[PDB]
């Protein structure tokens, strides 16, 4: 019922920005002085909300309203929307893009992540609805490459990405586990927790020297979170008492203070909004492994980051292209 | 001699990077459809050597070049190359691309510090060279636009970002203060001094989980050489003391093992043969404010880094394309 209002306002800026054209942003390499063209031709699906990675989880955003809050949701406009959006032909053309050579590491990791994550909730909306099962199967193409894609790459990774900005690893492989494991992917899945261990296992008392003034995730707990899903439980409780030993405490203080905002027409500074959004998300997922005490206080401490950012996501283009996303996830969090 | 073929040779790679069309990585915001044109027209001076920034500093390291070791250069060609690059129609269009509000944040900071670097290179040239005077008045509108960016942009930073990558705000403030001090731009100057202060006076104690998989530079060198040039001697000395307080015992261990480079094909862990550059550039640098014994140490640690990376620089284009202005960086430092 609080979700209502949420799923309402959420279906409404998503919708726009699958089709709103401008204004945009390309990360774009090429080997051809002709593969320089508007979005909308390179990226048949994918042109909108801002740039390639936003469009993807704004997609994302729809199709998970559809699946477990369609009853507050313009159900009818969503499905004629993503009936447009993931046709064959369509999808193709993002491929074409994405198996060009020129275009090597294009959206590594983060694009690759959140495609996975849609696809993923394609997947578990086909179960239950029909239209959804032709989505999947157009789709299928591009989430086998970004599959091929983090097998060739993970190898490579003798170093974490450990920044809270879009090249977050932990971020990226969290979603990409979930898929992984969704699908049976026991070599995906087995690359994700021994690079994870790799980097991470020796982690330990956390300096946490963070926010950065662009960054929308948090080092540290981006990486607990990841931790979370690849260790076993009792693994992890021991880990993360040694990972963050004074949150009880509510040290360090930085992790129990809302991140201040200053310019929200900058659209590096407007990340901070989502961080605090990321925040209460990562503090939600963590809360279920605490005991009695931390649990409560971090799952307050989720609220007061929720809650300074959420009356913001609409201030302007560069914070609506990609915040409903984030706060979807935090109130999507199962608390136990 | 022992410059001349590194000199040479990064000659050879600067003077083809600024030049060289393709392959190409564009950065690129836009609110109108038609404002989608190849980097040729996008960037009449800097649309070569891969990307905008690269293409600067590959144009710094020929104006080094050709002020401190002209005499093992082809100084005649690098003439005429920066003649035909530093004129004021093509450095018009540059600004044009700059001020348009549809391009707003583009190349912060990364791109605005290796310009300043660039017009501060130029500038000292012209004692030296009536040309080079003629390239600083055509350059020096884009360096007013950068420098007004910095002191608009700096009192909204509650954060600085220490990420090892071009977003890195230590080296981008580290050149733009080089700058401020040459041209006596106290409010330059003072922006930069009390933005470094409120970030990182009260870091000591580094846990330094370095490297990250795509970083060109060190997060804990990088702020503590810009807080080499912000702090004063006697309290730099102690401030780094306190930063890195094991560094006597080889400690944090990462310091003091060059990077690994698993695939210099791929361009982001390209970046880590830079990152050992630029240690070594680091370490150099901060070598000069340590005792007897770390200095030795570091200057030690320098120079492994260095000769883990110098032999790569023309491996590749993801290479070849920045990691020269990154080496003679290193060979620089006295």
């Amino acid at each position: 019922d609080p979700m209502e209002k949420f799923i309402k306002q959420f279906s409404f800026i998503a919708l726009e920005n699958i089709f709103r054209e401008l204004p945009n942003k390309i990360t774009h390499s090429f080997n051809d002085i002709n593969d320089i063209k508007p979005p909308k031709l390179m990226y048949p699906i994918f042109y909108g909300s801002y740039d390639w990675h936003s469009s993807v989880h704004s997609h994302w955003l729809l199709v998970k309203i559809l699946k477990d809050f369609s009853h507050f949701a313009p159900k009818d406009e969503i499905i004629k929307a993503l009936d447009s959006q993931f046709s064959k032909e369509k999808a193709e053309g993002e491929l074409k893009y994405l198996q060009n050579p020129a275009h090597k590491g294009f959206e590594r990791p983060y694009g690759w992540g959140w495609f996975l994550k849609l696809t993923l909730e394609i997947n578990l909306l086909a179960k239950e609805n029909d239209k959804a099962e032709i989505w999947a199967k157009n789709l299928e193409g591009i989430a086998d490459f970004f599959v091929k894609e983090f097998k060739e790459f993970l190898p490579k990774m003798d170093y974490p990405i450990r920044v809270g900005t879009h090249f977050n690893s932990s971020f990226a492989l969290y979603f990409a586990l979930e898929y992984a494991r969704f699908k049976k992917d026991q070599e995906l899945e087995y690359c994700i927790i021994q690079s994870a261990k790799k980097w991470f296992l020796s982690d330990k008392n956390m300096q946490a020297l963070e926010p950065c003034g662009d960054e929308f995730l948090s080092p540290v707990l981006m990486e607990a979170v990841l931790l979370s899903a690849v260790l076993h439980k009792n693994d992890f409780v021991k880990f993360f008492k040694a990972y963050l030993p004074n949150l009880e405490a509510k040290e360090p203080a930085t992790l129990f203070t809302p991140v201040s905002v200053s310019d929200r027409s900058d659209g590096k500074i407007a990340h901070l909004d989502g961080l605090n959004l990321s925040r209460a998300w990562c503090f939600k997922i963590l809360s279920n492994f605490c005991d009695e005490n931390l649990k409560i206080l971090l799952r307050n401490n989720a609220t007061e980051h929720f809650d300074k950012a959420i009356a913001h996501i609409e201030d302007d283009y560069l914070g609506s292209h990609w915040l409903g996303s984030f706060a979807l996830l935090a109130l999507d969090v199962d608390i136990l």
